[PDB]
């Protein structure tokens, strides 16, 4: 047996009356008795459909401006009696109470009331008490009761009605969806109460309690490596990002595709000029800006390390042109992400069957960054390159002639690009493009040597940025000996003088920012 | 906005401090309305109790499922006494208000953790309890709701002061909704996983929810211009977020990520292991069949310059001998499952070193990786793939590895997980000697490992966390004198890489398992 229980009596109390009339018409036609609260009963009764008011059942009126209407045992006994138990079924009979097979409830629009910029009191008034009590009761008692919390499931109710009720398995599923809905509502209420109702004094950057939930977008083929299973989740209350990106072409997105596309997208939007960033398994192949075109930024970004760009992930901070798309079609690329594509650009990209072509919403300023650790979570403000020392007008010229406008643009480019590179990081750049990148080293002099080696013949006359201060002169000397003309670093070492003297001996322009951009 | 307490509604799972709370309330002339074991615990002391059935006048049915879901309870909780109409509605109905509500639930995460059956878990779902807490929290301008015995001292103080202030009632309301949120996340999670899983069952559920409690505000995040905080998951198995600090200054944000990385790297080996990290990067990792002090010396010797200001993790108790050597090296953090008698005193000679005690990690587990607008969740790389067992390795070329070479290969293979990709680990005698880390190009990682390894590379073994895309990466190792190399294989150019190892007389193993990490 499927555990089907024919629907005879339904309890309906909905804030949102979308699809209610069609649902009620279907239920009344099947001979289902509808029990409803005030305005739900009005909406149904105005159609000519008979309604049993909740007060008729309880003998107690709706009081305190709709605060205590259904918090009565003559409602909850019909919801909570476990009809698998002879004792519970007899108790309903002793009380003259009948069971509810269907419970249709949707909550006060608390999160919408909050988003509309409503007052503290109107938000508090939109906290539903009876609604969640009815949903939780019916969900707990799923072996007997079917609970529907979304008008999206109303046609499924009418189908179950035609089939002689919901199955036990269908009632288990409804109960799980219902408690998901309740946890989401509670998360919104508890978060708002902490932030607005009772904030700390003095106000702290991060609250004492933090809660979030996500909905699965897709199961992935695997995680970072084939032996690990993985899934993608979307935060429905968040501003759209990579998790909500629209896929226009290509095969399924892998786990590594999402982390690379996320890293590439953030690196491209770290620059105000037209920017293309190329990432391969979390590491930058090349990054470039352009005052000509997006195609020019892509060519220059690709030219940094063309070998590593094959199989890479491309992000553009502006619309991808047909010209860029033509060149991208000749290079093995796993993913391309952009805020848009020019007419005809997608067709050129769609020539290669596998490339994942994504459209993502431009990121927002600020925002928190979640970093799990064993047993907990670290939360910090996203490094948005907006520190006092990130503004070049606040930089200190420690030695050398001031940077000309083209040198300063390259220095600022290399400085901002250094954030995306894992520490210890050295970015050598020229004409708005990275030419040599020293990445992820425990030792800064190893990062400097890597940037010089990978930069090759393009290092002489270029500029360099260091994401943290040079602890010793050797890292800077490595750059100066290779022909780097201008270097920007945070400074802040007791040995800064020794590093500045080494730049002075080489005739290198040296800027001290007073801001650092460690990234792991 | 102080409101004198006259009537209290009490129903609690955790009976800690209940008798003292009730004695204080009865002495002030507060009427106590209670039910169940809470009512008996209070009544057995001689304190008078108004049972909920006397208030409601409704018979006990359905094993108590609806006893508090009554307007004689909820009208008293929900009447907005700021409204003259609600105060008069209460008088025309004959129902008195509640100024205090003391309710705490059986943590459902503990109901599921206690190993209760599906039927018992379903039976444990509290309806009335959360309804009472929610009602009083919503009606905080009139009602004070206490959901933790830790706030009972504050209740008695408020009682002496003529009630709680409006501001404290707002704070209690916020704390009450957090305790409801946490309860409902645990029921909803247990329902995705156990009550109503997908058919066929998926490795990760359709909905995922979690909450955390702030442990501390940090001085800053990764860099000074970023504000940050540390959170602990109270329903999780203890980790770095719950580590006990025995000595030193405040833990920084970077101290926690480094200590977390070090702890995981040390527990990636079954033998006594010490891992040293700096900037999420490994300075040195070593195993030992002698002592923890021997593993630390060998780990330190990999890159002693970078170990200065580093973070140390040991997968076993730190001895006095290890502590003596650690006291001569500038160290930011030391994390261990314990410290031998006298070891802490030796470490405490240096005022700043943060000395931590952490619980040993558990097998399996999910790894959370946020992305813009969402979250990636995957199984933690626990080095338990088919290809991680050396009996499942394929000898592509060369003579089989002797027992000492195979131990070094397995050590280098497992150590490669902790190194950010593209990673090359050169090792000898259970210790890393040269590490090529975080490169976009594998040949750059091979060159780095060889350069940093120096004179210790000739005769050593090497592991590659992903396949060699070209022979050059392997040739870099072979030309430096590496005798045996282990990598996943899986490239169309594997034969060319194997031919390059053959030409060099290098033993080459193909695992069929990869360990990318970022
Ligand atoms: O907090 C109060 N919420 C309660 C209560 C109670 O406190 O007893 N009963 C029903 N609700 C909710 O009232 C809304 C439906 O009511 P109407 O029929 O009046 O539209 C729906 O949103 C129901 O959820
Ligand atoms: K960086
Ligand atoms: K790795």
């Amino acid at each position: 047996d499927d555990g089907r229980r024919p629907i005879r009596r339904a309890l309906i109390s909905v804030y949102d009356k979308t699809g209610l009339v069609d649902l009620a018409q279907g239920l009344s036609a099947a001979g289902v008795e509808i029990i409803s609260t005030g305005s739900t009963a009005k909406t149904i009764a105005d159609t000519g459909i008979p309604v049993t008011p909740v007060e008729q059942l309880t003998g107690f009126p709706e009081v305190l401006d709709g605060r205590v209407k259904t918090l009565h045992p003559r409602v909850h006994a019909g919801l909570l009696a476990d009809l698998r138990k002879s004792e519970h079924a007899a108790a309903l009979e002793q009380l003259g109470i009948e069971a509810f097979e269907l419970v249709v409830v949707n909550l006060y629009p608390f999160s919408q009331t909050v988003e509309s910029g409503a007052s503290v009191d109107d938000c508090v008034e939109q906290i539903d008490i009876g609604g969640p009590a009815m949903v939780r009761a019916a969900a707990k008692n799923h072996p007997s009761a079917a609970v529907v919390t979304d008008p999206l499931g109303y046609h499924g109710v009418l189908a179950a009605l035609r089939a002689g009720g919901f199955t036990l398995a269908e009632r288990k599923r409804l109960a799980s969806l219902a408690f998901q809905h309740i946890a989401e509502y509670d998360i919104a209420v508890a978060s708002w109460m902490q932030q607005t109702l009772a904030p700390e004094h003095p106000v702290a950057a991060f609250p004492q309690w933090f809660g979030r939930s996500w909905r699965r977008v897709a199961m992935l083929r695997y995680g970072e490596n084939p032996h690990q299973q993985a899934a993608l989740y979307g935060d429905p209350t968040a501003w759209p990002g990579l998790a909500q990106a629209e896929q226009l072409h290509g095969k399924d997105m892998s786990y590594n595709n999402f982390t690379d596309a996320d890293a590439a997208w953030r690196a491209a939007f770290d620059h105000e000029q037209t920017c293309v960033a190329i990432i391969k398994h979390a590491n930058p192949c090349g990054i470039a800006i352009s005052s000509v075109s997006v195609a020019d930024a892509h060519r220059k970004a690709h030219e940094c390390d063309p070998l590593s760009a094959y199989g890479g992930v491309i992000a553009a901070n502006t619309e991808v042109s047909v010209e860029m798309a033509e060149y991208v079609s000749t290079i093995f690329t796993e993913v391309i992400v952009a805020p848009g594509y020019a007419p005809g650009a997608l067709d050129v990209l769609a020539r290669k069957k596998n490339i994942r072509v994504l459209v993502a919403a431009e990121p927002l300023a600020g925002g928190s960054e979640l970093r799990p650790i064993s047993g907990g979570l670290l939360i910090q403000q996203s490094d948005q390159l907006d520190a006092h020392g990130d503004n070049p007008a606040n930089w200190t010229l420690a030695t050398g002639s001031p940077a000309d406008p083209a040198t300063l643009t390259d220095l600022v480019f290399a400085w901002r690009a250094c954030r995306a590179v894992k520490s210890n990081a050295i970015v050598i750049a020229a004409d708005g493009a990275t030419v040599g990148v020293g990445m992820g080293q425990v030792n800064r002099v190893d990062a400097a040597r890597l940037a010089v080696e990978r930069g090759g013949e393009r290092v002489r006359g270029a500029v360099a940025a260091s994401d943290a201060f040079f602890p010793f002169p050797d890292g800077l000397e490595t750059l100066a000996a290779a022909g780097v003309t201008a270097v920007v670093h945070p400074g802040g070492s007791v040995r800064d003088e020794e590093v500045t003297e080494a730049a002075a001996k080489a005739g290198v322009t040296l800027y001290l920012t007073g801001a650092r951009h460690f990234a792991h």
